[PDB]
RNA sequence: GUAUGGUUAACCCGCAGACGAUCGAAAGGGAUGUGGAUGAAAGCCUAAGCC
């Protein structure tokens, strides 16, 4: 298990993060990579981020969940890179995916923000 | 004199790429860049370069 991963996601939550950034791409506009990603946290303009588990090494990735708690913005854990990159609709793979704008996905990034708010509070008792 | 340029183009497999393609000195920026296989007839036009 990688140490970045703060807290363990569900396999039925992380389908739903896929699925809002599926929505998202048509509906909204999301930026596709980490260095996109880091710069829509750091700008304060990213609605939810999404991180994959299988990044080697971690160096890449290991600063969005610091990162992310400072900015206030809600962050939750995808098994697949690969499929990552597939929800964000490009050929390879993505490390890290950040939704500015949900779009049509409005609802379902609520939901989301609400599961990863009460995931956090049971890891950290 | 000469096509490696045209009239005249497709269709296959591969390689690198959101761990950042193209562009840029960098900053920036964000999805293409490319190697090969068979085709690209005949005739005709042009002659940069080369001879
Ligand atoms: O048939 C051509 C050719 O034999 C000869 N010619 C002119 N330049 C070259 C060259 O660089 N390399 C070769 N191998 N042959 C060349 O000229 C013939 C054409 O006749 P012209 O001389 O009338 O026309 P051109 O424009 O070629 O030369 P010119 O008109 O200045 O004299």
């Amino acid at each position: 298990k990688p140490s970045y991963v703060k807290f363990e996601v569900p396999k039925e939550l992380a389908e739903k993060a896929l699925q809002a950034v599926e929505i998202a791409r048509d509906t909204g506009k999301i930026r596709k990579g980490t260095n996109e990603t880091t710069k829509a946290v750091e700008r304060g303009q990213a609605k939810l981020v999404i991180i994959a588990e299988d990044v080697d090494p971690e160096e890449i990735v290991a600063h969005l969940p610091p990162l992310c708690e400072e900015k206030e913005i809600p962050y939750i854990y995808v098994p697949s890179k690969k499929e990552l990159g597939a929800a964000a609709g490009i050929e390879v793979a993505a490390a890290s995916v950040a939704i500015i704008e949900p779009g049509k996905a409005r609802d379902l990034v609520e939901e989301i923000a609400m599961k990863v708010r009460e995931l956090m509070k049971l890891e950290h008792h």
